[PDB]
């Protein structure tokens, strides 16, 4: 009711929303909370009324089997075993309704971090649809093709084309987190008729913190009915805890309010999401809109997780390959520098006599060799005046092991004057004394913001309670940012790093010759 | 000098072994232990006496500077960052010996864990000898042509034969921790007039907890001279703590005296070892041996490490691609059943005539359905009768929702006269009463122990102090596994899995059909 600046307090509150306690259930299942060994059911989803004609009243404190058939879930005396429990995952369950019906669920079991054993019960649509056995052969023939040749977008076309194919979502994107946990649009697969989001940056507070620990342990979450009404479980606290029950790990739980009418803006009638992990760190989302409701069933969902996992696996490689193949490609620019620097007369002679390989070494465009009294100037540089003031701020400035900068301009200010030559510099010290630089010219880089960055979300406080909203513009922004070379690869400071090694060893070598002999 | 039995006394302490706070040093570096800002030597190896000519006596509260020369390292007056740390590394030291002399080091920093700096400093031969910029390339196109085409084999073969020409070892080997950290020697690159350990599997306390645990932290563990006669950080104990230096993270460290002895039994005169971790679990070790003493100087060491660790990503993604394309093979077979299944007049009808269908389906080599009163018998499979009775045994004993065995002999002892066709069993079962049973043949196995398993290392007690030695008999012994299938893999269960759940859905659809019909 009453409009709020975003604040500190609005922001902590968003990084510390706990949605894995959520009692609200998506209606088209039922989530019931049994205790062992008997399944006594504890708490059930308030909708158990409409889909078995059957209350919470008629139904807590009876057992799944008083209430369900099955073939597969027997009586036994302790409390089931996580590999019990994987190999009920999914199970047939059906009950009697009205008289003359069966309803038939295929239900999902696990055991939370509470020890509470959770069983959820999707509608069985037997198999009526949406099969992906015949389509798992195209998606390895994808990714055999991609062994063969690619780049690593390649992989990532790959995941959401396959995906798509064998799902039918009218979108399916892949979303990548970057060193802040903002989002990237990285790749995406999606109906002609509708606008691309491919190449959007998002805001780290769309996705935040409680939502990316969530998909941590509980890799998918599905959605098949973003207008689904949700319904309470009952009662909203567990009876052996008295407190919510924990649902991270729960497929039916309703998505927090918010993230629910950023879909509904968005036009979005059902979602799948699967995550990316990496060394318990959160790498990305293959993300999945339907225009309308959609329902993806449990084996569907794993199929693509484990797809997406695969091509995720082979990431992994192509990335570190890709890093290995670079500096292999810098190593030889090293080993020419180092065969000719030692064979000439005067080493700095040989490292002027191959201007390619020195501008090579770092991935740069220009470079100053500053030994003693000389001060050479290779490739595209800044004139020679500027590079002498700036060797005397490097100086001046207390000698890291190396300085290297992608914006010059920031905290040397006089930069400006030469950003299309040096907007990134990187300087290495050698016997104190003497510098290499590397230059870099300005390249322009674009933020594609999907929503504004300064205005990411939209705050209320009513009754002391502040309530968060998604924002309500749908513009876009363009970040255009300048003074800013291409960034420095920590495999291109390294065989710089290389060249500075090699030349103090030939001056001790030199300066050990001249002793002894 | 009393021969002790064998104890769980003497593999708890094997387990629970400090060797992360040994104090003694291998002979051919030093290291000082510095106390911060101005870098004052508060221990030192006491083979300074004869590197330097100056007496622990003479440098222990001196600083750095007084000892050394360097380029490189300034007084600075906070403790130094970890970005400083790792731009240090490796960094040439010098000092003026004697009178006429350079002796001359590549100096690697570190901080330990409890925040101590640690310099170590391994004599420098400038580059003397061993190149690898130039091999590197070799490498890059040998995991490029892997990359092409390759069983996991190749991958395994690629890291030894290129680690082996990089560092010119007489010996390579990739050494994988299995299920129960024991070793197996997976590949192997060796001079021709050695004997091969290729094949091989040793003890889990050839390489101890304490072992393992120092490779997470530690990535490299390098012993130049087997033979070394290791000397005292000088004092023994951190004058800042009072106790040990924590040395889990030294270049320089001694390893444990049972260890060395462990090699000097095998004729090997200096070792290299590299760890490849996955996940935070150590998967395995490249473990290279020289009949004599091989110095491998820093950068070359950390090559070697780049190079493992590329590969071994490329061995995590071929490892999960091959996982799938076995998935999507058995999901062909998967397929089919249920295509013809649900075409035939009757299911049972449908699986009978597809029986390398349903035999491929699990990888197995005979199957029984058994469907209220009939037993189809598929492929090889043990007579009838003997059937019968495994199924009554199945019956009695409380239905799992899957029982497999890969030796069936040693739960049901009958099983020792089918055992070559069915060394192995899986049983699903359908509806309760119902069957699905698959068959494997014995297939014999032969573990190829590099050591006895049963006396895996010698002990004795004196005064109270168990110690501990490695092995002194060299006789190999091999255990031949009999009465045991080859391993169901963790797909080959889903598959099983899935046609269960398809036929279940057939069943409750015919149930629902002849009540709404
Ligand atoms: C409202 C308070 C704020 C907010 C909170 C919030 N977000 C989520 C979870 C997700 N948000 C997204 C974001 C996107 N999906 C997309 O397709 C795109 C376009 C490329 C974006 C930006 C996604 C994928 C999730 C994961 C959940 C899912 O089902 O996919 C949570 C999670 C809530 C939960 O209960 O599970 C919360 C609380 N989001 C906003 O817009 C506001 C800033
Ligand atoms: C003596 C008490 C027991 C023992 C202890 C022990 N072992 C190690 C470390 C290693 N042992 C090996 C084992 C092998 N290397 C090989 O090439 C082969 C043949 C294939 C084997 C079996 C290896 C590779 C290591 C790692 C250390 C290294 O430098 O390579 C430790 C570590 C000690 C340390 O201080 O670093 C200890 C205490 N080993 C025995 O033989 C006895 C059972
Ligand atoms: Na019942
Ligand atoms: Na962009
Ligand atoms: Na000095
Ligand atoms: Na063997």
């Amino acid at each position: 009711a009453t409009t709020v600046q975003l604040s500190d307090q609005s922001l902590r509150q968003l990084e510390t929303l706990a949605i894995h306690t959520a009692h609200l259930i998506q209606p088209h299942g039922l989530v019931v909370v049994l205790q062992e060994p008997d399944l006594t059911i504890s708490q059930i989803s308030a909708n158990c009324t409409g889909i078995l004609g059957r209350s919470p009243e008629d139904l807590l404190g009876r057992t799944l089997g008083e209430v369900f058939d099955s073939f597969q879930i027997d009586p036994i005396q302790s409390r089931l075993t996580a590999g019990q429990i994987s190999s009920l995952n999914p199970s047939k369950l059906w009950a009697r309704v009205m008289g003359d019906d069966f309803v038939i669920f295929d239900g999902v079991f696990h055991r939370n971090s509470d020890g509470l054993l959770v069983c959820e019960l999707e509608p069985a649509y037997t198999s009526d649809n949406l099969p992906f056995l015949g389509f798992y052969h195209m998606a390895n023939a994808a990714l055999n093709r991609l062994r063969q040749q690619a780049n690593l977008r390649d992989f990532y076309d790959v995941i959401v084309e396959e995906v798509r194919r064998m799902t039918g979502f009218d979108r399916v994107m892949l979303y990548r987190f970057d060193e802040n946990n903002h989002g990237d649009v990285i790749a995406e697969d999606k109906r002609d008729d509708m606008e691309p989001y491919l190449g959007l940056h998002y805001p780290e507070s769309d996705i935040p913190q409680p939502a990316r620990r969530l998909f941590i342990h509980n890799p998918i979450r599905v959605i098949p009915d973003v207008y689904g009404v949700a319904v309470p479980l009952t009662p909203a606290v567990n009876p052996s805890t008295n407190r919510a029950v924990d649902l991270t790990e729960s497929i039916l739980r309703s998505a927090y309010h918010c993230h629910l009418t950023f879909l509904k803006n968005m036009g979005v009638g059902a979602s799948l999401t699967i995550s990316l992990i990496k060394d318990g760190h959160l790498w990305g989302l293959i993300a999945c809109h339907h225009q309308t409701p959609k329902v993806i069933p449990f084996e569907l969902r794993k199929a693509c997780e484990f797809f997406g996992r695969v091509v995720f696996s082979n990431i992994s490689a192509q990335e570190d390959t890709e890093t290995f193949d670079y500096r292999v490609q810098l190593a030889e620019h090293e080993a020419v520098l180092l065969d000719k620097m030692t064979t000439a007369a005067d080493f700095v002679e040989g490292l002027t006599n191959h201007p390619d390989r020195l501008l090579g070494l770092t991935g740069s465009q220009g470079a100053a060799i500053c030994f003693g009294e000389k001060l050479i100037l290779v490739g595209e540089t800044p004139d020679e005046k500027a590079v002498q003031y700036l060797l005397q701020w490097l100086e001046n400035r207390e000698v890291q092991d190396v300085f290297f900068t992608s914006s010059l301009s920031q905290i040397y200010p006089d930069a400006v004057n030469f950003k299309s030559v040096a907007s990134g510099l990187l300087a290495i010290p050698i016997a104190r004394h003497n510098f290499l630089l590397w230059f870099r010219p300005e390249v322009l880089q674009t933020v594609n913001w999907g929503g504004d960055p300064n205005h990411a979300y939209e705050a209320t406080q009513e009754d002391g309670k502040i309530e968060l909203h998604p924002r309500q513009s749908f513009d876009l922004w363009k970040e255009i940012v300048r003074l800013q070379s291409l960034p420095w690869q920590s495999v291109e400071i390294q065989s710089a790093l290389a060249l500075k090694k090699a030349i103090v060893n030939l001056i001790l070598r030199q300066a050990e010759e001249h002793h002894h002999h």
